[PDB]
């Protein structure tokens, strides 16, 4: 309910998601950055019965960066929580793993943090 | 290919996954550590057309730590890659986020690394 | 250049640092969050000859959470870069490791991100 | 005492460190991987009065990847703990930040994990 909708992060990427009764997140992700174009399938999970003490709602989702137009041989997982209120927000940290050989595994994973709100960028 | 089946990490957790033709990962996770018991639903994605240059196959999945027995108000995502061969493995790094108040948000996320193999430790 | 001085992050912590000619960072950290009080010693390194292409200046530092008042048996490292300009900032990600038994090692490391500015929040 | 010495990680990198009475780590790092050659200065901190319940000793250190031969405009911090015993070990996770513009900040930080032991590679 509160999670379902269209969200945008600080890069201008577009996160369209539906939070289902079974605890699943399903939708599409469009990244404004990197080796990506148009929409990618996402799937994830969220806590469908969160605490009522003011705590956020834990969640996560994955995008593999392959669609009909491009394959960047990589995947990002976002782990975070939804925080409701006047300015609802999803605060995340993410891990992006690139397909790599063994000589290059050490350099295979980027880390970052994305904040999502429902405010469409200008 | 090669991803579908049962995998074990260094903690003894059991990762049961099916890699579908549409790039989907679907299965169950049983953690040997933390506030967890029995199996939890997992869903994720993998590169269904990986490079042919010897690179691994990038993938990720999520578990929310709620099932019919308990709810630990948290979720873990594993991000990594499958590497095939005689000693196949899925090498991952993970982020566990706990549902938290704003006063405790700074301390809400654990990070780690799990190595999954076809043979238990 | 531009690094030496007092900085504040979004939690209200105070980062007092001197960037030396030898690439060293030296100063004190006062955390507004966690098991911490008063100042802690910090030491780190920065690129003393950064690129001239508009890139930030890479740097990192460590605090062990022991001083003469308390010891929280943990240490944080911040890894990031200084970006100069009208709204200068040091953008970081951090890893806090707690001294832990092997049974709790999987849960020993927190991860986060701190943005430091010259103006308090 | 237990921390002071020469350590090697799974990549074959060489970590020469002295743990001082003031809580400081000082020494040199030589990376077997990446845009690095010869030795780099490191500095860090460790818990000089760790717990006595079997817990490890928390510590961290930083290398900026500039020396007299090369500058890779980047820095790595390792955060971890020393675990004593028959096979003493330093278990770490690390963050490597590369100098970047604003268009590229999202991709500026690699993450990984290094295990150090005193066994010299063959
Ligand atoms: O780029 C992608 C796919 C798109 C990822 C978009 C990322 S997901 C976390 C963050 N949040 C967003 O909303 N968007 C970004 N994958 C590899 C390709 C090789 N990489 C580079 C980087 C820089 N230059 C050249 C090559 C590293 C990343
Ligand atoms: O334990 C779980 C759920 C099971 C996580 C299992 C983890 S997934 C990565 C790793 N790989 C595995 O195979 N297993 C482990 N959630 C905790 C998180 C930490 N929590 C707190 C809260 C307050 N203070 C301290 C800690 C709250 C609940
Ligand atoms: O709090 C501190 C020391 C101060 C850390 C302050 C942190 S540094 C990154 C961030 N940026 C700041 O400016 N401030 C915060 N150490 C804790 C770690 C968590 N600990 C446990 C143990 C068991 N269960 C749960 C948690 C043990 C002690
Ligand atoms: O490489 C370095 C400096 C050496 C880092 C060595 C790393 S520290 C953590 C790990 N533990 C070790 O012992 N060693 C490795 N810095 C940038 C340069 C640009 N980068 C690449 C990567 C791959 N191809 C091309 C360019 C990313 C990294």
């Amino acid at each position: 309910a509160g999670i379902t909708g269209t969200w945008y992060n600080q890069l201008g990427s577009t996160f369209i998601v539906t939070a289902g009764a079974d605890g699943a997140l399903t939708g599409t992700y469009e990244s404004a950055a990197g080796k990506a174009e148009s929409r990618y399938v996402l799937t994830g999970r969220y806590d469908s019965a969160p605490a009522t003490d003011g705590s956020g709602t834990a969640l996560g989702w994955t995008v593999a960066w392959k669609n009909n137009y491009r394959n960047a041989h990589s995947a990002t997982t976002w782990s975070g929580q939804y925080v409701g209120g006047a300015e609802a927000r999803i605060n995340t940290q993410w891990l992006l793993t690139m397909g790599a050989t063994e000589a290059n595994g050490w350099a295979s994973t980027l880390v970052g943090h994305d904040t999502f709100t429902k405010v469409k960028p200008s």
